[PDB]
């Protein structure tokens, strides 16, 4: 009754019993199923293990304000649509800014937005839309704003309100193939924390300036809960003030550790043809000749999945 031999037998019996990856082995580099929505953040993409949000699963993305959570999610929408997908936004914060969005690749004019009047309302006009089997992705804004009917009328539900909608709506988008993004902001999240298949921790680390007015910021995302690929991985990226995730910038951060670029004297170089000094000067260099940037994305998309 060899150890390893006895382990895998009882172990595989679980996936059968409770789910695909109820018991994951942190090192395993397993890859199967896929069906993901790029987050336009290569880095983060790998972090997930399958290169993007698994479609057909409830995802949580918490983090304090200004953190860039919305941005990520929106990015998720650009992609989800830039591939013929139908997006649904359940605005309950009413903070959304179109101009910024449209600058990320979102097809606003063909985006579903809805501003419910009560917690219940939101959780239905959403669940309903999911059962319509038309949406590819659907974010809901601010788990918090989802206040029970009362507490708006007369006078803890919510911890209950959320629970219900989930049990129902988890099965629904489960065989619909429509990924549901929720958005926390450090209640009901005591259940979302248990339904979500992937919960993200978005929190702003640094600030990306150049003796200028600062602009964006280096964001750190730690994927504390994952059920498709192994959990706990993490990745950082740049978010430019009014422009979004620095695909180019992310391309250098990743193109330097992976050994596809070299930094001799703070002087960037991609195999014999230098890029410039500093970072803000290099991302500016790729932002031009996309064929050069394309190779690197095409190169890192090889070193890994
Ligand atoms: N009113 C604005 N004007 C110009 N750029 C903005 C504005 N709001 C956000 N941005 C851009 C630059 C900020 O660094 C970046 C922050 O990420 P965002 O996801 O928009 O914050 P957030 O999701 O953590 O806070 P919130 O809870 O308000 O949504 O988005």
């Amino acid at each position: 009754p060899d150890r390893e031999k006895a382990l895998e037998l009882a172990m595989a019996q679980i996936d059968k019993n409770f789910g695909k990856g109820s018991v994951m082995r942190l090192g395993e580099e397993v890859r199967q199923p896929i069906s993901v929505i790029p987050t336009g953040s290569i880095s983060l993409d790998v972090a997930l293990g399958i290169g993007g949000l698994p479609r057909g699963r409830v995802i949580e993305i918490y983090g304090p304000e200004s953190s860039g959570k919305t941005t990520v999610a929106l990015h998720a929408v650009a992609n989800a649509q830039a591939a013929g997908g139908i997006a649904a936004f359940i605005d309950a914060e009413h903070a959304l800014d179109p101009e910024y969005a449209k600058k990320l690749g979102v097809d606003t004019d063909s985006l579903l937005v809805s501003q419910p009047d009560t917690g219940e309302q939101a959780l239905e006009i959403a669940d309903m839309l999911v059962r319509s089997g038309a949406l590819d992705i659907i974010v809901i804004d601010s788990v918090a704003a989802l206040v029970p009917r009362a507490e708006i009328e007369g006078e803890g539900l919510q911890a209950r309100l959320m629970s219900q909608a989930l049990r129902k709506m988890t099965g629904a988008l489960n065989n619909s193939g429509t990924t549901a993004i929720f958005i926390n902001a450090l209640t009901g999240g005591k259940a979302l924390k248990f339904y979500a298949s992937v919960r993200l921790d978005v929190r702003r680390i640094e600030t990306l300036k150049d003796g200028t007015d600062a602009v964006g910021n280096r964001t750190r995302v730690k994927v504390v809960k994952n059920k498709v690929s192994p959990p706990f991985k993490q990745a950082e990226f740049d978010i430019l003030y009014g422009q979004g995730i620095s695909r180019e910038g992310s391309l250098i951060d990743m193109g330097v550790e992976h050994g596809f670029i070299r930094k001799s004297g703070s002087w960037f170089t991609y195999e014999g043809e230098q890029l410039g000094q500093g970072k803000e000067n290099a991302r500016k260099f790729l932002l031009e000749n996309t064929d050069v940037a394309n190779e690197i994305e095409k190169k890192i998309k090889e070193k890994l999945g």
